[PDB]
């Protein structure tokens, strides 16, 4: 089955949204899954033909764009392709978690049995089979990935490529060739999340002191810690992860600023206020998924449980916040790693404890790439990769963008990891410009 | 007592922070309070004698702007003046209301003899106090407001003018000259909201089918309500003022329509995104005061309190939700106004609920205008008058515009009435050019 | 017959002309008209296909644009459209009253039975005769009507609609409803010249002294005025009658202040130049037509006794010149509407004086709308309307679009009534933004 | 004595006006006469120090600019000039002659000998008497000089040069060095009208029926011809100087061209419209003085003897009408030139017949230039060449330039004689970049 939506309009835009009926897991008839996606176009351009665009979204479990008004790369690519946001299973439309109605899944090995349907495999097969009844002739079509999206796109390179015009890819290269890549991954970021936490302290010199007092007034509280009005704890491994997004965005400096001024009540306690911003910083409420299949991603046989865990205590001497203190050194926040103590401290993740330890001890994961074939690709490839970038570490994109065949690639320093959000008007550009040949090789 | 920040960068921003000590009550020497505001300047000007524009935020008890890079007005202004950004006495920076360290206020009754000295002729003696400070020579500057920052102009232009060399108001004139305005301006807001509401619907014409059926699921349900993860309470007395910034604001149209999508959990109950969203709407929790002090900002006089609330049995009609669904009528959400019931449904205003009952029984309050110096008036006057406005009536608007000596306005239609925050760009230079002389009066 | 002449050329723009022959008056067989248009076109777009779209001029009785130059609202309309420029019958090149043989009509009553079928429905009747001759296949058309076009364009959307593709009009809706408006717009219109006058003086404030020393001189000539070099006379009278267009022109104050400079010759006697000028000023003796019908376009039934004349006998208190004189107060302009005693003063207007007599008198004219329909409209309507507009009283006009049922409109105060004429190149783009659906309904 | 208005607006514009008292005659005490200029500056600059410009009008006994808005060449030089605009002596403000209480002059014989002190040598000396008072600290300022402006220029080159920074002309190079150059510049003027007339009849094939069809209509008519409105005559001769705006203006051929599209009344008879616009064409009424002095502006020591009307003689066998309607060719329009008969025709100009004579009679005329002194300039002078032009003859441009010492010049095909007040934003740059060295000689 497919169904279809009647058209409605935005500032500059018109939208229609499809939805389809597809299996949950392929090789066999039954379950079934829901799968949305919606077609954006300029305003005239409703029947024309044009080619067709497929983005793909930048998180393991985050909705789509949801635009509001005609703004950014949405704006540019609309006057020449048709952008088709779509929802990934398991988030947003796409048949997310059951709640309220309480889960229908009685034990953690039967939650943990059917989340393994949910890596980027699937997701290609299921693009496919959208593609051959969405685009008018079963024609190809290009496509677009920001972070986890570049990590989808070359699993599309992988397996059936035969649908594929054109790749473009924004700050998403994968490392590959090994069982399980997450300990060369975490061993880097431990690195580079340390010359952030400087330039941090460099540019805000007065924060040193702020940092250093909040921690000892958590230290010495009665519980270790003091009470959310959620129902969970704030402690000093809870604000070391606060950083997350705030050492890694486009604007997250000036926003942890502003965040650290407001600590203390007016006359000495914690205010209401910032417990309240703390609570509402991260997402685990909303997109849960992003908390249970973080460190699967990097495994294609052989696992490793909890890695990023068994990588800290390699920097320990750096890292510890209650050393920090006493040494009268400056604390360090840290960014895009998961520990097991998580699932305790945040009130949204207490349900999720065993079934995310099922996934952790989890052996035999299917292949995601076949290098075999990306050494003679013939697709046409172009990347931006991004020189000081916390998310994923250069010295991995440069050494494995030696395996793809044609890819052309572009290092700057101009941008962070959020660069396609913020100024992407002239990312797509950029990118285009290489593919259709305007700027021929050096 | 007066102390000065070094200064910060923000990307083509320089930034600044100043901190005074003020009494609590002008008739008095003690107790004293704290106020905070930044100044802000363009890259490399630090030094350089320009004029200083001050900046009033104009939410009855919100925060300053809080830049995280030159774009919209700011970034205009910095072009031509030296800009202070203002936190208003009793939020923000600027001393905002105790807690955490619990309730220093023995009983309602001391709260509330507290929260009247919040008022805007207090903010204006505030303002000169750091004016002759800030500026070199203690010369006149101009003020911009938005919404409640025009109620205080028109204070400022009534007491001690001689500060001002030119004032811009943004949809912020009030009516005057009766003891309690309150009742006309909710008589004339139930006229509008109803037009509102109208074009939503005419919009979206799928909507009228899931806000009926989900009224009946929560009028059906056990207490006739549903409960919020927050502790809060659901009702479709709740789920009417979920329209108060949805219809008002320039995207909300959209945003309203993206969260009544997600309304069902998947195959009945509802979703836990849309209880958690619904729960994360509107800012009570963090500005507590602009529920307090809403209605008490018409009163000069006898005030008879909960205005809003008798005003609505005038309209019961066509807002009593039971009787629209029962008459397969589309239900109608509500405006930025406030009911006696919200103080017991709304978590987060709980502990106020007696403290309020004082302040609607308060009858003596302080005057704010004075018409017999307006009608003289010798400063000149720019003023922005949105026509479909749903926040203030432009028939007491244009009326009130009569008593101003030296005044010049613009009708327009084309913004609704956040349109400062977007499209700020050409609002300052088209009411400038009329202050500037540049469009001589027609 | 339809005959076609060849295309000739205009820097940028090419251009045709078409003549057609028409009824007197339909429903009899004879006698015929000729009506004259003119299709203008982009340089290199003669024989391309493009939609039609027609321009109705905005004075009963004035002649077409005339272009000489690409530049204002018809280089833009050319970028999408194919204009069609029409002289309205009676005028232009289409059929003007002949003079210069002998004044032929053998009696006034002939020429009253001749110049009622110059009303606005059959300049409907001639577009339809039109459209299906030169639009290459019968289909529907756009138009455009500035003042007067906006009149014949609600009778278009009241008879055969069914030609109508989409509507625009500037400051141009009538008032509707009953027999006869005319008496309600001049006593809304007076209230609006009473403050037209105090900007003039409030801008220019040395030109009291100078209309009120001209004035006495005039009052103490010999028969109260002074002899025209064209045979008419000067009187106080007329000399109310400048600010017809010198109020309204977006130029109107300036070149008014210019003019009164040069009142006498230097050194005591009026000025050959100034009088030169003052019998230049006005239009009666290319546009006769234009005094004669005036009043008649307010008439859907009934009659009018002169009703501007009856009204200002309400406000000859403030509007008589000996009397402000008398009392030291300025002198007020008037504009807008005629009097019988015009017909006296101004040469031009001389012979017709016992036929607009006819036309005064004449009751029981044919009806221009139709409500009931109007009520059920399926075609998109988009208009213009102005603030203080000294021509159609704003308050009028915003009840009478209550009653056309899908029609959008923006109200600003920053045009004057030639604003489509004057920086009109933007007008355009803001009309065709809500028609073409890029501005989506607030 | 020296007096000075108030300041005034215009959009974007701040104005003054100040007045002076001069001798008639430099050579006596007595009598005096008023002269009249406006000081003009961009918006907010009133009080800033800055260099002072003079602009020289177009023709003799033309008025000033007198803007309206900010536009064309005046919206660019207020960039950086505080610009002056004179009225010359015996014009526009500057006690111009006088009807009404007819004329002083009992004689032509008083008229003629008080004509000839409005000269352009005694307007160098008006000049050279505003500056010293006007100017700050009696500094030198720059002069830009349209058509006679040019003539004006020369003379202040040749005489008083110490007041000079820099030149501008445009179209307005002299020709120098014989007693009267009236005889080369008419015989040159007819083989550049006849080219014209050429183009005109090439661009609209269709009007030589049109011209010869009217030319028999007035021949065979009883008299002259047909009678104006105002007394005056239309008659062959009256026609053939129609197109003297029409052939020279940058806008003359379409104007001209729509002018010919009215000639007949509906049913054959001249028709009203026609007459009326034939009687508004060209401005003897309002600016007699340009009619009295034309030929006298070329005329040192010998005699200014009829030179247009001698030379037309010569070329006759073309320019006669009857013989070109008898032969079939095209009839040739004219301008630029006065004829005897045009003070018989033209009722404004009547009572100037006999002092016409009296100047046309005169010798010993003063000399105007100096090429003694020209041939050794120090001044900068930068001048703007028409290739095309029918006002003055570029092979005597050409020729003249070689006596300026440092004259720069740039020729052009692509503008009519009218250029600088349409293109001027473009005429102004270029000339000072020449003059400020950005464009050093080639």
């Amino acid at each position: 089955e497919h169904v279809t939506g009647k058209w409605f309009s935005v500032p500059e835009l018109r939208l229609r949204d499809h939805r389809f009926i597809v299996p949950l897991d392929y090789s066999k008839s039954s379950p079934k899954i829901t799968v949305f996606a919606r077609e954006i176009v300029a305003v005239g351009k409703e029947e024309q033909a044009m080619p067709y665009l497929l983005y793909l979204q930048g998180g393991p479990g985050f909705e789509g764009p949801r635009p509001s008004e005609a703004s950014g790369w949405i704006q540019r690519a609309c006057e020449e392709f048709r952008v088709v946001l779509l929802d990934q299973r398991g988030t947003g439309l796409s048949t997310p978690l059951i709640c309220s109605s309480m889960l229908q899944f009685k034990s953690a090995k039967e939650l943990a049995d059917y989340l393994v349907h949910f890596r980027a495999d699937n997701i290609v097969k299921d693009a496919e089979f959208i593609r051959v009844r969405l685009v008018p002739k079963a024609d190809p079509w290009t496509i677009l990935g920001q972070s986890f999206g570049g990590f989808c796109a070359l699993t599309y390179l992988s397996f059936a490529p035969e649908g594929l015009k054109q790749v473009l890819i924004t700050g998403g290269i994968p490392p590959i060739g090994k069982a399980c890549t997450a300990d060369d991954v975490y061993e880097a970021g431990f690195e580079q999340v340390a010359r952030q936490n400087e330039k941090y302290y460099k540019r805000f010199p007065q924060d040193i002191e702020i940092v250093r007092e909040l921690v000892n007034y958590l230290a010495e509280s009665e519980g270790g810690g003091v009470p959310l009005p959620s129902g969970g704890i704030l402690t000093p491994k809870g604000l070391q992860t606060l950083g997350l997004s705030g050492l890694g965005s486009s604007t997250g400096f000036e926003r942890l600023h502003y965040m650290l001024e407001r600590v203390w009540d007016p006359i000495k306690c914690i205010s209401q206020f910032f417990l309240n911003a703390f609570e509402s910083w991260h997402s685990f409420d909303a997109n849960p998924l992003y908390a249970l299949l973080h460190e699967a991603i990097y495994c294609e046989g052989a696992s490793s449980g909890w890695s990023a865990h068994r990588l800290r205590d390699k920097y320990e001497y750096k890292f510890d916040a209650m050393k920090a203190v006493k040494e009268s050194q400056p604390v360090l926040f840290t960014g895009e790693m998961i520990f097991p103590w998580m699932f305790d401290e945040i009130h949204a993740l207490k349900p999720f404890k065993a079934a995310a330890d099922l996934l952790a001890k989890k052996e035999d994961w299917p292949p995601l790439y076949d290098v075999p074939r990306l050494q003679n690709n013939k697709v046409p490839v172009a990347a931006a990769v991004y020189y000081e970038d916390m998310y994923v570490n250069f010295k991995l994109v440069t050494e494995t963008a030696s395996h793809i065949s044609g890819i052309r690639l572009w290092v700057t320093n101009e941008f962070m990891h959020s660069g396609l959000r913020d100024a992407g008007r002239q990312i797509i550009d950029h990118l285009l410009g290489m593919i259709n040949g305007k700027k021929p090789l050096f």
